[PDB]
């Protein structure tokens, strides 16, 4: 076709082939547009525990990156503005009315003076429960933990061993959404001060030693070598058939509100709730981090104003309403998350709850947020593994960060 559009967006499985819908319908009903569309894990931007590296930057300096992308989060936009690795959209939007969008949504949109991107979808970040295993455990399975020390008493009483193995775990903090830059917000804190610059180390940042400590009380009670075996071949941090919560070998697990598409789709006998995170020493009641997906146009694009006109169309209210009920995740575009069907949906009403009454946390916009998040994500890893202590690795990453 006269313009063939390149596309990345950063997972398969259902959210996948909703895009890539999208991209299909797109593509058919406009003769002179083609959109070939990519899965590329993370859409090439999210943080790796590689070699810096990142395929996304590795594909702009290449000459011929997508035209456009879309990524996961909220948090890569400053980074990649400020290296010049995506353009900006001003002029593409100056007479497009963006009050349309969420103020929240459309706010983490800007970095010194320009807008470099679009929001995709809104996420929150939940508490699931297994409610056949609260039962077994004589808890009421509708009353879902306040606090991280209900949770921990919780944990315990959810967690089987049979001969000395690991046939159920109560809960795994870091498992999920329980990465740092999450539970970071949860305890009140975050991975860069003010300025942006990383506060990593105990004594930069007593508080989220705090929550290593926390973490690491699971693998020091249940045994780090115990959870790594009992969980080996699950998918750790992504919704997926065989995530521990979908399995039904986690009782209670931190996740995303589209959480409750994997656990329907993979497992319809699987009977859980889902409620607000429990609160953390140090941190607010009901906390939740609010962000989103992004749509950016990348330096190299050959056809950004097709990109734009792409955009436009997935943000039609009906067609975006459809797009995040078919995703379980909330429309960016107010008019249509009022539409959504899933606002009658049992499950999809308590992530409302979460956003409307929830203590609101955001990522920080830090330029250097990513790298500063790989550091932190090989530390609690290695405290984790038992590698290091939590104090000697966060000061260990400390120097990584800077
Ligand atoms: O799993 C589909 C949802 O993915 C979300 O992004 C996740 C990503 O899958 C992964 O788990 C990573 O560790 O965290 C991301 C959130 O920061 C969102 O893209 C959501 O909209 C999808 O429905």
């Amino acid at each position: 076709k006269q313009v063939v559009l390149t596309l990345w967006y950063p997972w398969a499985g259902p959210d996948g082939d909703a895009v890539v819908s999208l991209a299909k319908e797109y593509s058919k009903t406009h003769p002179n547009v083609q959109i070939k569309a990519q899965m590329v894990s993370g859409a090439g931007i999210a943080a790796t525990q590689g070699g810096g590296q990142g395929k996304f930057l590795s594909a702009v300096a290449a000459g011929n990156p997508p035209d456009l992308v879309l990524y996961w989060g909220q948090d890569a936009l400053p980074g990649l503005a400020d290296q010049g690795a995506i353009i900006p959209l001003d002029d593409y939007l100056k007479d497009v009315d963006t009050s349309k969008f969420f103020e929240a949504a459309y706010n983490a949109m800007k970095y010194k003076g320009k807008i470099y991107g679009l929001p995709e979808m809104v996420n929150v970040r939940v508490l699931f429960w297994n409610k056949d295993l609260f039962k077994q455990a004589g808890l009421d399975p509708n009353t879902p933990p306040k606090t991280i020390a209900e949770l921990d008493q919780m944990a315990a009483k959810l967690t089987k061993t049979k001969n000395g193995t690991i046939e159920q775990m109560g809960f795994i903090p870091w498992i999920g959404q329980g990465v740092p830059h999450v539970m970071a917000g949860v305890f009140g804190t975050s991975l860069v001060d003010s300025n942006g610059n990383p506060i990593l180390s105990p004594d930069k940042n007593p508080q989220l030693l705090n929550l290593l400590k926390w973490e690491v009380s699971y693998s020091d009670k249940y045994g780090a070598m115990n959870i790594n075996k009992f969980i080996a071949g699950m998918s750790q941090n992504s919704s997926q058939a065989n995530d521990p919560f979908v399995l039904g070998k986690v009782a209670m697990m931190i996740s995303g509100e589209w959480q409750i598409n994997a656990n329907k789709q993979y497992n319809p006998k699987l009977n859980f709730g889902v409620g607000p995170i429990p609160q953390a020493p140090g941190g607010k009641p009901m906390p939740s981090l609010m962000d989103g997906n992004t749509w950016m146009i990348p330096k190299g694009s050959k056809h950004p104003q097709e990109a734009m006109d792409f955009i436009k169309w997935t943000m039609d209210p009906q067609r975006i309403a459809d797009t995040a009920d078919k995703v379980y995740n909330i429309a960016p575009i107010v008019e249509a998350a009022k539409i959504q069907k899933l606002n009658n949906d049992p499950y999809f009403k308590e992530v409302l709850n979460v956003a409307q009454k929830g203590s609101i946390y955001y990522t920080p916009a830090a330029k250097g947020m990513l790298s500063t998040e790989t550091a932190a994500n090989n530390a609690f890893q290695a405290a984790q593994y038992k590698k290091s202590t939590p104090e000697q690795a966060l000061k260990n990453a400390q120097a990584e960060a800077e």
